[PDB]
């Protein structure tokens, strides 16, 4: 449906790009070429050294059901090798509790886990489908506070929020129950709460590194794209160093930052500027009184926390002088934005509070993190529009916005643009 001779201009080098050039090249189209903005490959995926080994400043794990990034690692020669997850639940006053074995509200829980898996399994089935080209059910696009509410399910938050507000994704109240469940879809959710989750010993961004050598065409990278433009069934792309011609454009990049370098057409301008994101904050410390394991604050996954640190990593058991991460949110859409340096004085002041007080921070990175659209907007038919502009003018649509912000989901979907447009 589209010739392989075809030159495929393919924005941003993280997961997505890097993904969709793997999967073209796999199709028979050789002609592509990946434009990256910065010097690195991985994009949220990233690694960087501290005393011989690498930290994670973005993400860290996967689970066995990420069939894609398996895909990418047989590719790669890459291995799951990383340290062994291990967490522990404290209070926002720093003390240690065992939800797991509240007699009272831990079968709660778990009788609502139940419940929704059995509606999962039933009423909603089709829910965990890559992407939201094919329409879920109506009850997965209110916020998943509101569907669990729906279904007498309520107390399966308690499960779920933890890999999900703590991970950057943002708060129940709001968010629509269709990324929710397309990230956590129940064995996903069953991996995380066992336990059985990857990690990579050299950084997510190793094996992304990795597959960009093994393409036949590795990201151009600096490239300072000023704008494009798509006239004549052509797409013209002007970057401070050249500017040249492609027959297709694939995006993996923002898509409301792409109207302000681009020739959008009315459906872009107008849907685009609809997309709002999260402000994921992450800090790499140096800490006194080492943890002796991960900790998640659930208290401070409640939107009257925001800003404060909602879980940290403890990577590298066997050092106490490397690096533990925080995660923090600064945005929620009923309340105020914190301050970068408001949310820097909590992860000081919580750290304290754990017994983990932090001795320096080396680095700081608030996120452009999990674009996606309001529950109004996705009942508006937000992805039946979009997803119906795919090949408007050779553009195609993909990355976080068009799926989820999570790798797998976004390289699966860059698999999927391939089989769906080009083949
Ligand atoms: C703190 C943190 C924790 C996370 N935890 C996990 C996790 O545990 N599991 C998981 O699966 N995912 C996790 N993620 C999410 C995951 O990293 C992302 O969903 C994934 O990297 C998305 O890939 P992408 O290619 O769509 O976007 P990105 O990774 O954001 O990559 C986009 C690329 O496009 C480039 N770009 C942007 N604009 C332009 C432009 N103007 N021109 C050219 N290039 C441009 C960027 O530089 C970047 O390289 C985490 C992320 C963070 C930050
Ligand atoms: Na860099
Ligand atoms: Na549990």
């Amino acid at each position: 449906s589209i010739s392989k001779d075809s030159r495929i201009a393919i924005i941003g080098a993280g997961p997505a790009g890097l993904a969709a050039g793997m999967y073209l090249e796999q199709a028979g189209f050789h002609d592509y070429t990946i434009l990256e903005r910065t010097d690195h490959v991985g994009g949220k995926c990233h690694s960087p050294n501290y005393h011989g080994r690498r930290y994670e400043m973005g993400a860290i794990m996967g689970v066995p059901s990420y069939d894609t990034i398996q895909e990418i690692m047989d590719r790669t020669g890459d291995k799951v090798d990383g340290p062994k997850l291990r967490r522990e639940f404290l209070h926002e006053d720093g003390e240690i509790y065992v939800p797991e074995k509240d007699p009272v509200r831990g079968p709660q829980v778990m009788a609502a886990v139940q419940k929704l898996g059995q509606l999962l399994a039933t009423k909603y089935q089709g829910y965990d489908a890559n992407g939201h080209y094919n329409k879920v059910h109506e009850d997965l696009m209110l916020p998943f506070d509101e569907f669990l509410a729906l279904n007498g399910c309520e107390a399966a938050r308690d499960l779920w929020i933890n890999p999900f507000t703590a991970f950057g994704y943002g708060h129940f109240d709001n968010v629509p129950a269709a990324y929710v469940l397309k990230y956590l879809d129940f064995v996903t959710m069953m991996s995380f709460a066992k336990g059985d989750l990857w990690t990579w010993a050299d950084g997510t961004q190793a094996m992304f590194e990795h597959l960009n050598a093994t393409l036949e065409h590795p990201a151009e990278r600096n490239v300072d794209i000023t704008r494009i433009t798509r006239e004549d069934g052509k797409v013209h792309i002007h970057t401070t160093d050249w500017d040249r011609e492609s027959d297709v454009l694939v995006l993996t990049v923002p898509l409301e930052k792409f109207l302000d370098y681009s020739d959008a057409d009315d459906d872009e301008r107008e849907y685009f500027s609809k997309i709002i994101h999260q402000q994921y904050m992450v800090d790499a410390c140096l800490v006194k009184e080492y943890p002796t394991i991960s900790g998640y604050v659930p208290d401070n996954m409640r939107p009257e926390r925001l800003g404060h640190v909602m879980v940290y990593y403890h990577r590298w058991a066997d050092d106490p002088h490397q690096i533990i991460t925080t995660y923090l949110l600064r945005n929620h859409p009923d309340y105020a934005d914190k301050t970068q340096e408001e949310c820097r004085q909590m992860v000081l002041d919580d750290m304290e509070t754990f017994g983990h007080p932090v001795e320096k921070i080396i680095e700081e990175q608030t996120w452009y993190y999990f674009p996606h659209v309001s529950s109004e907007d996705y009942k508006a038919g937000w992805y039946e529009k979009v997803e119906g502009m795919q090949g408007r003018r050779n553009t195609f649509y993909a990355g976080e916005i068009m799926s989820f912000g999570n790798f797998d989901e976004v390289c699966h979907y860059s698999k999927d643009l391939v089989t769906r447009f080009f083949v």
